[PDB]
């Protein structure tokens, strides 16, 4: 048996480019993507996709109407396919029972249950979906309690780990690839299917094999790991303030130690993103269910660092500003919550903007990838239409501003004209570096009469 | 400024081994070692040195022709121009900051001793694993001791090495770190301490900082080993809460190379004269520079670890029917770590004080740690009530339990066989090292009852 | 259709020694075997001088011990003759190690199992009186089968007791009900049915309740914390009689009577002492730790709690009423015994009182009719008691020179005291302090007299 058409439910930042990358790598297997949100898939059907990602439009594109498709017909390419993934969206609870904490399945369960309600046949689902520990065993107890004759629904856990920005280069290119299944012939002979798709361009050696929870437990642990080193190395730039040190120095230092490794120690404002904060907080509250109280607050420090990392940053940009920014124009440059991606999820920028938003500051927002209309409704919930601009270029925002928040390290606001900027800001002008971008132009900001400070770095 | 004589104060691990190969390495440099111990440095210039593999050799390849070991601490200072400070800094036993902070003490008695007897020009570097900012403190006592043409010179030289691996860690350093102060003569002391590791040291791995970088930099790297010590075995908890397997998960993380697949073997908790001693350091500091968030993130590594050995004792309890007063249990390993005979905060002697505490009998064995190291260790007698020293098997002769607190491959190669009829039942074992990984099945086939970290 | 004819009890101390004679009173043709490392107590039972007072007991043991029943520390010897093991060994809580003052302490009983396994051939049943933390008789279940020899069959039954020290013989001739638990395997049920014949004798079979080992384990430690709860209520309850201006008694007698909440253990005190009520709640509190259930551990803390609370409060009021200052002063102690008709003093309020007082510098003069002195100076010790500590041969000697009596056994001889004459001897202004309610209907009397009167829960 082999997979020769697939499903893939979601169209988001994991659904979209997993199943281009496959379509691309696999040109016999047809590959369909379906999504409820019918904006999103007329935007996949477009020459302007629902997201930026570096290399996304060039591999949809050559695939896109021969074995990859797009489409809002979830019932038709659930029934006609021979795997299923599920790729929806897994976000914290904002409500009810572990709000704040706890993984919301709502988007999981209605797969699960769409997928038996059309399925006949031998079909295997696959949860791609980053989810709590167990999960997949609800999905297979949904499936049992609801069979049909003939009816072969195996379940799989396939997490994924790209990296927004990159995700095309990490799907080509997978440190690993991992799948969970059963220990039964049927459920061994699933993944099998499964790894042999993946090894039209993933060698054998990386393709890791395991039980459902073990696997899904991994991807917990590997994005708690990742934003550990964050925290761990803003912790030390807070340290770094205080004693005359540099976190840069540091950094270079501790990553130069193989055992250690040299990645992901950028100090930063803070790190963003949809997945690590909530991610971080399922590891948390599945502790709690599990009576282990000690590995709860272990992995919750994770989290508090963070939110510490942010509300230090808003404080010296208010406490810098001296201890008012009522009224004050203030250039927030980069609102995604990195570079590379027109995403904004749980981003640094948000917070801090929030932040200076409550003190009564006039922003200036500039990001070069960020829609409009997502900065306003981020910011929502007007405080926005009194407080907030969203500018056309980097100079309009910093234009008659007291000081100047770097948020994003993209690449082009280390190459801005700062004598240009210096000369109409409001005096004395300040720039907050937040992403370390600025670093070896320290000297030469300051020779232009700007006081700059920036994480990790005394002042 | 050329570095061509050398004194080193402080003869121990770091001390000797550091100079040896700087000797070994640099044919026309001349190297002093100085102690205070007169035994050690003669046991320094005798056939026995007080072991690291390979060490022998470069010592006595160049003993004697630029490498002296003398008690003579007065007159390596005076015409040194480069003087490494490589003594012990305890923490502090007494005091605010007790049992976390480093007792400074004998690095003050080096700055003292090096200002009364220097003249001129030498650069003072301080090898030593010192609280951030500790070089401002030896400054200071220069400073307040001038006289004149005396011009000392501080920068910071942390080390790295791992004992077991310490000449391979030493001829082929990972990085050299020195830092000095930004300023015109403190990089001329940096370049010239440079130009000595660039004998065998290729420039791209010799990294420059300012003082407290440097400082910090040692600290901060024990945490973060130390953290993902702590971070998997967290993990290891939850793999037996959920039915996954730590070495599984551990092999998934680690091929993330932005993790890396190193540091991630789970255990009884991490041992060694430093982690522990370091991250407290990292934290006294947090708190005395008004830092409680940072401090209180760190505390968690040393709270995890804690955790981490706590619980291991509790399963031995709670699996032998909650009580363990009278029953007879085999501790096999005592070291921190295999192959070698070193037990600083080893994790055996956790295990072992929590199973004193409860009243049982105490027959531990390890093939390198002397026997009366261990009676210190677990002193400070209810040791003579308690703790008997063993071979391993008689070590598990009617038995309830063995313990397995240190990874020695003789362990694995066992008769549990054996074993197994000459101790009471049922017999459990106990493996606090995963060493026992793919031999489960014949211990319960053996009737054995095996209990590893992150299984089941 | 299995008759157990001979009986062995491990534990010759308030379980065992009067359990067993009942046993061998009510059941003429069973040889009843009670053993005990302990040589100078065993011998007790073998004198005209019992180690114990109960009620009632030497009548039992006298008319039986060389007929039917018999004392040993042949432990060994009585094991392999026996059909029926009991373990009635002591199960305190620990001192020392993981689960100090919480857990409950199983060296005891498992030095019983393994000892019985090293002297059992053939087929016995083992059962379990002593008070254990749920699920304890598994682990003998569990050395039982780890050292098996060719014909043994030991079962493995919880039988816990109900008897309150100072009833002890009619509460074992009339129990309220008798508790059985064992295996639901075949001969799980055949050790069951033996056991309950050897009962039936002189129980009603309604009387005799079977339930599996761990819900019978549970059911004993459930009755405890419940009757300890409602001695707590009603102090706590005695403490607001105290702000308000309302009895005690009186408001225990309108609770009471409402046939729902029963007018049993209503008796305000001092506080409960004994040796299993705080253990056994504690040992409850340290269950619900472990199977993760914080919420019912803090809720039957509070029983504990408020005992210690009352206790407190009781030596307080002592302390306050003399002036704020006892250094010094001479102070009579009456009752030593954890209630009355029992010489046990094992977790009696009396120690804690006395402990309190003595911190003070307090010279004290106790008296209890049934105490030896001997386990008086004990209990007080760890001298501070050389220094502090008189123990009297009367009460009137006690209270000779004394500022204040304190009742802290409701024996029946202290309401009968010549006040008057205790009075004329006593420094003045003279107190009774009145933990046991044994003085009402005195109070007028006593205060024309001249004392100032404190009772529990009067104003
Ligand atoms: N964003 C990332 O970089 C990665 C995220 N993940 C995980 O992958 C999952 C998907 O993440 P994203 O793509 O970022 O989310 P997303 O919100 O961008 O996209 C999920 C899509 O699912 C659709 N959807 C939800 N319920 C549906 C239903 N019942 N039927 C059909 N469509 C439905 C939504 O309309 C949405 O377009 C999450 O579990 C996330 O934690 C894992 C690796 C990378
Ligand atoms: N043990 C390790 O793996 C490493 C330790 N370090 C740091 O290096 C330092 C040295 O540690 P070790 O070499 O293990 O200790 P050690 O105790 O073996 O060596 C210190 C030596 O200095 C001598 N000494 C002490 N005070 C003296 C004084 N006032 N005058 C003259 N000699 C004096 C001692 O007698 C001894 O010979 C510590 O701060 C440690 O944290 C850094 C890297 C690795
Ligand atoms: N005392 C009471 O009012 C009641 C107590 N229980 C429970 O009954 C049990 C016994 O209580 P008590 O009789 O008051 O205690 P106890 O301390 O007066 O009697 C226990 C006896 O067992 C002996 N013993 C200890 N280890 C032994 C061993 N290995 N072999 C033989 N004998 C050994 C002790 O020396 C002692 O004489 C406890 O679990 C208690 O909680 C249950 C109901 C009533
Ligand atoms: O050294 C660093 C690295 C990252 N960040 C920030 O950390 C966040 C996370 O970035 P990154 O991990 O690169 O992007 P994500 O898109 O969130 O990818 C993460 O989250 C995915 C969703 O689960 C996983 O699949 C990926 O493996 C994991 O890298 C961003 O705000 C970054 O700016 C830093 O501040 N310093
Ligand atoms: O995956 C692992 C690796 C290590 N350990 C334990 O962690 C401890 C540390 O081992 P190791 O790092 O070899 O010991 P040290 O000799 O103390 O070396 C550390 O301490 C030195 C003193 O600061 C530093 O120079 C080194 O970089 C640092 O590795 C030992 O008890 C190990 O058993 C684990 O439990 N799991
Ligand atoms: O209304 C009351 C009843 C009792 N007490 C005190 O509470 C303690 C316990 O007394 P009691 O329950 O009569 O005696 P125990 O010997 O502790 O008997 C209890 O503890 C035994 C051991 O578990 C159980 O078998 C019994 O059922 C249970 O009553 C003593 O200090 C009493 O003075 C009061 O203060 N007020």
């Amino acid at each position: 048996f082999e997979i020769k058409k697939i499903c893939c439910i979601g169209a988001g930042y994991v659904g979209g480019p997993t199943c281009s990358v496959i379509a691309h790598m696999c040109p016999e297997i047809r590959v369909t993507v379906v999504d409820v949100n019918e904006s999103r898939i007329n935007a996949w059907n477009s020459p302007t996709l629902p997201i930026y990602e570096p290399g996304l439009k060039e591999v949809v594109e050559s695939c896109r109407g021969k074995n990859l498709f797009f489409s809002t017909n979830i019932d038709d390419a659930i029934k006609e396919a021979d795997l299923v993934f599920i790729s929806v969206n897994t976000p914290t609870k904002t409500y009810g029972m572990g709000k704040g904490r706890a993984a919301d399945l709502k988007y999981i369960e209605a797969c699960a249950r769409r997928i038996v309600q059309n399925s006949n046949g031998y079909k295997i689902v696959t949860e791609k979906s980053t989810v709590p520990v167990r999960a997949a065993e609800s999905i297979r107890r949904i499936f049992d309690a609801n069979t049909k004759p003939n009816l072969n629904l195996q379940v799989l856990s396939n997490p994924e780990f790209l990296a927004e920005g990159t995700a095309i280069k990490d799907l080509k290119n997978p440190d690993r690839v991992l799948i969970g299944g059963d220990e039964t012939p049927e459920g061994q002979r699933a993944v099998q299917a499964l790894c042999a798709v993946y090894e039209h361009w993933v060698p054998r050696e990386k393709i890791l094999t395991t039980n459902t929870w073990s696997s899904e437990l991994s991807k917990l642990a590997a994005n708690a790991f990742l934003a550990q080193r964050i925290s761990s190395i803003n912790s030390i730039s807070a340290l770094c303030e205080a004693t005359g040190a540099d976190v840069e120095e540091v950094a270079t230092a501790i990553g130069m130690d193989q055992r250690i490794g040299n990645k992901f120690l950028k100090a930063s404002v803070g790190f963003g993103g949809s997945c690590f904060q909530k991610d971080v907080l399922n590891l948390v509250y599945l502790c709690e269910a599990l009576n282990l109280p000690e590995v709860a607050r272990y992995w919750q420090q994770v989290i508090d660092m963070n939110d510490y990392q942010r509300r230090r940053f808003a404080s010296r940009i208010i406490d810098s500003l001296f201890n008012t920014v009522t009224d004050k124009k203030i250039a927030i440059l980069g609102f995604a919550f990195k570079k590379d991606t027109g995403d904004t999820r749980e981003s640094s920028s948000i917070y801090i903007s929030k932040y200076l938003m409550d003190e009564g500051a006039h922003l200036h927002i500039y990001d070069p990838k960020v829609p409009r209309e997502q900065i306003v409704v981020d910011l929502s919930h007007d405080q926005v239409s009194r407080l907030v601009t969203i500018s056309k270029d980097p100079y309009e925002a910093c234009d008659g501003a007291h000081a100047v928040v770097i948020c994003t390290e993209w690449d082009m606001f280390k190459e801005l004209d700062y004598e240009r900027i210096h000369k109409k800001m409001l005096k004395p002008a300040f720039i907050f570096d937040g992403r370390r971008v600025l670093d070896g132009l320290h000297n030469e900001l300051q020779t232009i009469g700007f006081q700059i400070e920036t994480i990790g770095k005394k002042v």
